[PDB]
């Protein structure tokens, strides 16, 4: 009714390519955290060395920011969920995994999704994902 309606999940705009699961039976190496900007600010420098983020960029959506952060080794969204989830004692939290990295980041750089900071020199690309020809 009047205050920024807290988002319980990602926006239908970015829901065109996501996982939508926390206890899946597959190991993902890319995850997109969605929570207040202050939250992504602490998980940005934190994951920076906790998962060797293949690319960590803090973007803006509508009421919060999407802390993007890939990963080298493989991990289940359940394990990464235990970390980002452990960071929910100062505000809401909606960390989830991502199936199509390149895509998400793309729809994230195009309005209304703005960009703030990133560890990559030009967002993700073929040097971050795994577009091995086929």
């Amino acid at each position: 009714g009047s205050k920024v309606e807290d988002p319980k999940d990602f926006p239908s705009e970015l829901l065109s390519f996501l996982s939508h699961a926390v206890f899946s039976n597959r190991t993902l190496a890319c995850f997109a955290i969605y929570t207040t900007k202050e939250k992504a600010a602490l998980l940005y420098k934190k994951i920076m060395e906790k998962y060797s983020v293949t690319f960590i960029s803090r973007h803006n959506s509508y009421n919060h920011n999407i802390l993007f952060f890939l990963t080298p080794h493989r991990h289940r969204v359940s394990a990464i969920n235990n970390y980002a989830q452990k960071l929910c004692t100062f505000s809401f939290l909606i960390c989830k995994g991502v199936n199509k990295e390149y895509l998400m980041y793309s729809a994230l750089t195009r309005d209304p999704f703005s960009v703030i900071e990133e560890s990559l020199p030009g967002g993700l690309k073929e040097h971050d994902f795994n577009p091995e020809s086929s």
